[PDB]
């Protein structure tokens, strides 16, 4: 379960404002931007992380329980979730890699064909026979790739199973392949609320560093790869992403409630780019 | 500050099973439909799903203090978004189903959600609000006012006065702002329904105001994960996440939870919007 409950770092306000302008400069200059998300992007919607001060594994180690302020079904996408929806719609996000099983990226309306759910999705069951996935409105009741009790309805009666990897399960080959490709070809990789401790998920951002790519890490705690970052921002990811969206002249869109979008729509208009150097 | 009575902290959470939970939310809809004058009472449990810890919950500020641990914030006050619960309360006021809103919360989210200040009592003050000692004029700021305990903030009044601006955050011994408490008391006494959301009701007189509704036959609903001082006096106790309760209630009422346009201040309630026709109940 790795390093748990490390001390939080807060960039002071003037330093924080400077680093987000610099992140904006990097997004403006970048042809292919990939975002990597972990459990820190859902903590402000009341879903605890794993290795934060009050993380699931941190609390386990200290003989305490983690605290949920919502259910998975009642959770709302954060400001950060909705910013990533908008950044994909205006063509500034190439691909989204997430370790999160909370199902919020999908429920935010983020297009599944630009998303890798490396650790699975609590709302998604998959037919073993035909590999047809089902996005449900409630959490699939099992974890560890177990039978859910439901059968396939494709014109197949296959056994439906959850998509939640147990510790020893290898990552779904499709999601990891597309994730690896997007990471290798990216000229900017931004990590948000991940300590980057899980292989290979935590290593994909490093792939961007090959052939000159830039790496930004946004996290309250240290992460495995702080050493390799061109930019580390120690602040709440909502504060960072809301200030970034402002610099980019983009609004954070309204959440219409739980919606599933399979396929990325054609890109919307975006503001013209600043003169930089 | 040291030995202030922080009441009962870290009580076990209760969860109504799903079938019992759906039945009680329908019954709450039945009470809202039947009621002429509905008053909501909010406390720190309505903000926990936006990453602001409560006081007496399993990971509350006082609960954690008692066990030698620290509460955890997943947001700043400035970056906090109003919850589904916050936004449902905006809508319930706009369509005329909420008469008044009494909050013990200092987190500023009711005001920033766009909820009209003239239908809101902020009994414990507001982190974003400073007040002039000389002319009583209030300023709703975009950042937290840096002091607590009704202290000088360092800024002066700009009214056509130069009065000393002070924070509105009561210390343990400070009496409640007379205007907010007066309006809160009147709204509660005249209510035929008082609904409490995410308060343990342990602070006098704030926690006592919903009981005032019980006088002359009013109904009392308590929505809370933990027990509360006044569970005994409730016509209905719902043990569930207030966002799950309030989203199922809005659905039953035929109302959408509106979009948050970001931090906005509304002084005065606008004229009421249309609302769906009422079901036949009896
Ligand atoms: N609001 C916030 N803003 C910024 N950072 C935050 C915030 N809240 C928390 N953090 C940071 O967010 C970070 C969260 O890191 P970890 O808790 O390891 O979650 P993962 O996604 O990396 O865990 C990967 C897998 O490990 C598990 O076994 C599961 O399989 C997971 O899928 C912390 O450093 C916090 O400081
Ligand atoms: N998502 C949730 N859904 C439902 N209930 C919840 C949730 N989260 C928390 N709760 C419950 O919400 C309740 C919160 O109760 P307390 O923590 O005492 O906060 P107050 O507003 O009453 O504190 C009053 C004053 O006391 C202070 O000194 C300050 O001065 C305050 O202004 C708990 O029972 C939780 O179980
Ligand atoms: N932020 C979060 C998300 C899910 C949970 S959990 O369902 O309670 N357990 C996890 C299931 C997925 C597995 O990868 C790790 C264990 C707890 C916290
Ligand atoms: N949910 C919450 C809100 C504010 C805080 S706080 O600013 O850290 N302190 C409180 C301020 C109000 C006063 O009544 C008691 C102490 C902590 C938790
Ligand atoms: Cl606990
Ligand atoms: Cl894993
Ligand atoms: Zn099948
Ligand atoms: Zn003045």
């Amino acid at each position: 379960k790795g390093k748990c409950g490390l001390p939080e770092i807060f960039d002071p306000p003037e330093e924080l404002e400077r680093k987000v302008w610099e992140l904006a400069r990097l997004v403006w200059q970048s042809s292919s931007v990939v975002f990597h998300t972990g459990a820190g992007i859902s903590t402000a919607s009341g879903i605890p992380d794993f290795r934060g001060p009050h993380g699931v594994w941190t609390m386990e180690e200290r003989g305490l329980a983690p605290k949920f302020d919502t259910t998975f079904e009642s959770a709302r996408p954060t400001q950060t979730h909705m910013a990533l929806v908008q950044l994909e719609r205006v063509g500034l996000l190439r691909f989204l890699v997430s370790q999160n099983v909370d199902g919020l990226h999908v429920r935010s309306g983020f297009p599944r064909d630009k998303l890798a759910e490396l650790h699975g999705n609590m709302f998604v069951e998959e037919c073993a026979k035909c590999k047809t996935q089902y996005v449900r409105d409630t959490v699939v009741g099992t974890m560890g790739l177990k039978a859910t009790g439901r059968l396939c309805t494709v014109a197949c009666r296959g056994e439906l199973r959850d998509t939640i990897l147990d510790w020893e399960d290898s990552l779904p080959d499709r999601d990891l392949a597309l994730a690896d490709e997007a990471s290798r070809n990216a000229d900017l990789s931004i990590t948000l609320g991940t300590s980057l401790q899980i292989r290979p998920s935590g290593n994909l951002p490093l792939a961007t560093k090959r052939r000159g790519g830039r790496l930004v890490i946004v996290n309250l705690q240290p992460t495995k790869h702080d050493r390799h970052a061109d930019l580390r921002i120690h602040g709440y990811v909502d504060e960072v992403m809301t200030r970034l969206m402002k610099h980019l002249g983009l609004e954070i869109p309204a959440w219409d409630g739980p919606r599933v979008l399979e396929r990325a729509l054609p890109p919307l208009p975006r503001p013209p780019t600043p003169k930089l150097e």
